[PDB]
Parts: C-alpha cells; structure tokens; sequence
C-alpha cells in the first residue's frame, strides 16, 4: 500500500516508497534527506513536477495536498525541479528586466511579485500582456507561454469626463460607433492627415496591436476605414504608422482616445452642407463646406477642413434661400453678403431660423 515512486533529479532517478496520504510538503522534505542533488536551492525555491509531453500540460504538486489527490500509482516518475525561472518584462521605460518568477504561481501572483520588486504597491493597476491575452488566474505555462518570451507591464486605463467614461463599456462603444461612423460617412469632415490618425485607432480596435508580419500592404479594405474622399490616396502606410503608435494599447482605451480626439475637432458637432462659390467673371466654382451650429457659421474648406472663415451668428442681419443660391448678409459687420450655390437653400435657412429663435 505504499507508494513507489520515482523520483528524477537531474540525472538521478531514484525510486523512493511513500504513503499514500504523505503530503507533497513531506514529500520534498524525504527526498532532500536523500539525494543531495536535491539541496541545490532552498526548499521554497524547489517543488515536485510532473511532466507532459505537452509542456503546456506539466503540473506543480500544492503542498499542502496529498500524493494520493493527484492519483500517483506505482512505477510513476516525479520530478524534483525548481520553481524559480527567469523572466524578461518590459518595463514602462521600453527597458527590460529580468525577475525571478515561480513557475507554479498564476500571472496575478507573479505580477505582485514583481512590481514589490519595482517599487510598485498598487499591483493590481497593472496587467502583463504578452507578444503575439493572457488570463491573470492561470499559470503562464499553461497557458502556452515558452520561457524566452517577453511580457509587457501594461497600467490599466482609467479616464472619464462630462462626455465619455471608460468604466462603462456600452455606452463607450455607443460614443464611439456614433463618432466612427459620422467621419466614415462624411458628416464629421476631417482632414486626411485626421482621418489616418482615426483609422490608426480604428485598426487598434478591430484588430489589436498591429502586427507587422499580417497588417501589410493591401490588408484593409480602406473605404471601411476612411472617409470616400481619401479612399483615392496612400493612406494605407499613414494608418499602419498610426495604428503602429497605439502599441500596445487597449480596445477601450482607443476608443476613448477615438472620441476625444473627434471632440477636439473644431468641425466636431457641426451641421455642414456642400456649397460651390461663384468666381467673379469666370465659370469656375469653388467646392467649400458650409458649417451651422447654435453660435456660428463656419466656412470651411472642402479639402483641407481648414476654416477659413467664422462668424457669430449673433452678426447675421438677414439671410435668403432660393432654389439654387443661399445668402447670408452681416449688415455692418463685414462689407459683402456671402453668397453660395447650393439646392439645400431652404434647409439651411431652417436651420439657422431656428437658432436665431433662442
């Protein structure tokens, strides 16, 4: 009723007996009375292992649990190893270092371990992230990690204000659906140098980090990612420098950074309109983009989003639409009425009645 057991300590093999119900803490304290080898490191340092073909699949014995928990039968192996293996985080810096880890231990026990090393108390801002998700209550091997590999320090993000809250992943992605979609269709217009900064975190988004092995030339089908107009450019090197930039940043955190930068766009929140201006004693017409909100009009240009004019609406003495001109006058504020092209008269002009009225 005694448990044979082999016992593998680098080269050594040696069968030992156990009771069935020896606890695997006695265990290791029988084997380091018998095999010198087995005194290399302290006892905390070291633990009974049994192996797998699948790496992936070895398990460290608890030890507080009995031989007999893990059902062990005679003529099994199990290997006296240390615990203890090096591993390579990246640092916040971008720099390096190298910590002492417990193989057995989950990611969250091993990150507490290694931000006391740092100097870090508050270990759970932090997550470790790995180089091509890991889950925090499982160990690192278990989950397929291989031991050269390096793990990034990542802190957990946190922002909120009047208009969006990263707490709050619904209404977060609401916001961020919202805003995508306005700069996509047109509503919001947005230089091409802006448009490539929002699809870089589109990418961010969709895909994760970017990957330089599958995020190649000819990967995104960029009318999904830009507004039509800049579909007939390069943009696609410009959105991999800007998805490149979020490194290894989180799908919310880029959402949050998707809005706020749509917010800090003067065109943000804008009711825009594509006019033509007439060109005095020459048939040309010239394309711009005609902007309304509750205290101004804005005229903008069609290419660039560069706003080239403002006026309070507050200065409006007068404005008429017809059916296919669209004109404002400033009275004393400005010499000149501004006059548009435009089908969209009548709609404009309601607009701007009903702002006029409060």
């Amino acid at each position: 009723v005694a448990l044979s057991l082999k016992i593998s300590i680098g080269n050594v093999v040696k069968t030992m007996q156990f009771e069935p119900s020896t606890m695997v803490y006695d265990a290791c304290r029988m084997i380091r009375e018998r095999i010198p080898e087995a005194l290399a490191g302290p006892p905390n340092d070291f633990g009974l292992f049994l192996s797998d073909d699948d790496p992936k699949k070895g398990i460290w014995l608890e030890a507080g649990k009995a031989l007999d928990y893990y059902m062990l039968r005679n003529g099994d192996t199990m290997e006296y190893r240390k615990k203890q293996r090096p591993l390579k985080i990246r640092m916040l810096d971008g720099t390096v270092k190298t910590i002492m880890v417990d193989d057995s231990k989950t990611v969250t026990d091993m990150l507490m371990t290694i931000c006391a090393r740092i100097g870090i108390t508050n270990h759970d801002e932090y997550s470790l992230v790995r180089e091509l998700w890991l889950d925090h209550g499982r160990t690192l091997r278990e989950q397929g990690v291989e031991e050269h590999e390096t793990l990034l320090l990542r802190r957990k993000f946190f922002y909120s204000d009047q208009n969006v809250d990263s707490r709050d992943p619904v209404q977060l992605n609401l916001l961020y659906v919202q805003a995508r979609d306005d700069i996509l269709n047109g509503s919001h217009p947005v230089s091409f140098d802006k448009a490539c900064e929002f699809a870089g975190f589109q990418c961010q988004i969709q895909f994760g980090p970017h990957n330089e092995q599958k995020h190649k030339a000819g990967f995104l089908d960029l009318k999904d990612f830009l507004p039509k107009e800049y579909v007939k450019q390069k943009g696609e090197r410009k959105i991999f420098q800007a998805h490149k930039n979020c490194g290894q940043m989180s799908e919310i955190e880029a959402k949050v950074r998707y809005v706020k930068l749509a917010r800090s766009l003067k065109t943000y929140g804008v009711s825009f309109f594509l006019v033509k201006e007439k060109m005095k004693g020459k048939n040309k017409l010239v394309p711009r983009l005609l902007g309304i909100t509750k205290e101004c009009v804005m005229r903008v240009d069609e290419k660039t989003k560069e706003v080239i004019q403002e006026w309070s609406l507050t200065n409006i003495k007068r404005w008429a639409a017809s059916p296919k001109s669209f004109t404002l006058d400033f009275g004393d504020y400005q010499d000149g009425y501004y006059s548009v092209q435009t089908t969209e008269g009548e709609q404009i002009a309601q607009l701007i009645a009903g702002y006029i009225d409060i």
